[PDB]
């Protein structure tokens, strides 16, 4: 059912519906000769609709937007990047183009220039200490800690009891670390147990890359980074 990897050839965009006004966006990219898919979120807010993360890359991002007006066709109003990379602010111009306000925490903000990335426009405040938490709309904020990056956020769809944890979550199928350049390995599990502890509601647990399932995936994902860790 879910759209996996295989499914949607590099510069497709797919959407899964997961609730009322609740979507996933799917994409693929190639990275390191492999092919990789990559989610991100789309909320509805009455008319309008909020963006969490670019589809990796401003060819995807165009064709992002393109499949969310043939399929839900509201106009995307503001955008979230949940942290500095590339699979996350990779279209934020193509975003900013057309009309969207493009927003990051003022850390992802400054990580992205030094990166050589692209630069959501707006900063979004109060995010800066482990476990806080701001509204947004239709969603909530949520600041862990470090993990798979020092800036990474996660949103939660308190309306869906959707958990978006972007790719300080790893999918059951992933059962090894990969590459966690950016990451504070020290910090990651605590980091996932303060997530654990704001959002024990949580229903739908969406990875930054690969199926969803359950709040089973933060217990996962702690086991897969303690082995790396032990490696
Ligand atoms: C900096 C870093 O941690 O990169 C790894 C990463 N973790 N989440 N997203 C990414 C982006 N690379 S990836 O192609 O998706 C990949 C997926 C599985 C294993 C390795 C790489
Ligand atoms: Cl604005
Ligand atoms: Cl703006
Ligand atoms: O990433
Ligand atoms: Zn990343
Ligand atoms: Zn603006
Ligand atoms: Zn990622």
């Amino acid at each position: 059912e879910y759209p996996t990897v295989s499914e949607i050839p590099v510069g497709e965009v797919r959407l899964y519906q997961i609730a009322d006004g609740v979507w996933s966006h799917i994409a693929t990219q190639s990275f390191d000769g492999a092919v990789y898919p990559s989610n991100g979120l789309i909320v509805r807010d009455g008319d309008e609709l909020l963006l969490i993360d670019t589809a990796w890359g401003a060819k995807n991002t165009a064709a992002l937007l393109a499949e969310i007006e043939k399929q839900i066709g509201l106009p995307v109003t503001r955008a979230v990047s949940t942290h500095f990379h590339d699979d996350r602010v990779g279209g934020v111009d193509v975003l900013r183009a057309a009309g969207v306000a493009t927003y990051a925490s003022p850390s992802t903000r400054r990580l992205a220039e030094v990166e050589g990335n692209e630069i959501p426009t707006h900063s979004l405040e109060g995010l800066s200490s482990s476990g806080d938490a701001v509204r947004f709309g239709p969603v909530e904020l949520f600041y862990p800690g470090a993990a798979h990056s020092t800036d990474n956020l996660v949103v939660y769809v308190p309306s869906a009891s959707v958990l978006y944890g972007g790719c300080a979550i790893y999918e059951l199928s992933r059962t090894s670390a990969g590459n966690v350049a950016d990451a504070d390995l020290a910090e990651w599990p605590t980091s996932i147990e303060r997530i654990q502890q704001h959002y024990p509601e949580a229903q739908f647990v969406i990875p930054g890359h690969g199926l969803p399932g359950g709040l089973d995936l933060l217990k996962h994902t702690t086991n897969v980074v303690k082995a790396h860790t032990n490696r």
